[PDB]
């Protein structure tokens, strides 16, 4: 509350370990669903029921241009992307496998560098 605060938690290096844990996202062989946008023109159906898209390379430009105000707003955007993902893919098929794969990639790195 007002002039009490618990001790203050180093989040300087944020940025930087974000960075590095969203570069091994991008270079994992199963990333191939989720390098780029999905084309609301060529995939039926996406623009109407996806009513939040994201990718890896929109959460790159949003890292790097400091739209990101803390760590939890960026695994939001990456987990969005895992939902997303789940929303439109049957799991019982390739991209419906690398949305899982992912998700489980992603949330051990994340509890490895933060928890």
């Amino acid at each position: 509350s007002m002039s009490v605060k618990k001790p203050k938690r180093d989040d300087s290096k944020d940025l930087a370990l974000c960075s590095m844990i969203l570069t091994e996202m991008e270079t994992h062989e199963d990333a191939w669903p989720f390098l780029l946008p999905v084309n609301l023109k060529l995939v039926p159906g996406y623009k109407k029921v996806i009513k939040k898209p994201m990718d890896f390379s929109t959460i790159r430009e949003k890292l790097s241009s400091g739209q990101y105000p803390n760590l939890e707003t960026f695994a939001l955007d990456v987990r969005l992307v895992f939902d997303n993902c789940e929303t439109f893919n049957e799991d019982d098929s390739d991209i419906g496998r690398a949305g899982h794969n992912m998700r489980k990639y992603f949330e051990k790195k994340w509890t490895d560098t933060f928890k």
